[PDB]
């Protein structure tokens, strides 16, 4: 799934995950470690909606 953070647009894909900041591919977005934030603005996981209806 994919989920978008409502600050800037980033999107945080489930398939891609975020390696750079220690989340292999595969990764959920609900497994996402409580203090990992968007790698692009530094929101936390809070403001991300998934892209889902
Ligand atoms: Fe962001």
């Amino acid at each position: 799934a994919k989920w978008v953070c409502k600050i800037c647009g980033y999107i945080y894909d489930e398939d891609a995950g975020d390696p750079d900041n220690g989340i292999s591919p595969g990764t959920k977005f609900e497994e996402l470690p409580d203090d990992w934030v968007c790698p692009i603005c530094g929101a936390p996981k809070s403001e991300f909606e998934k892209l889902e209806d």
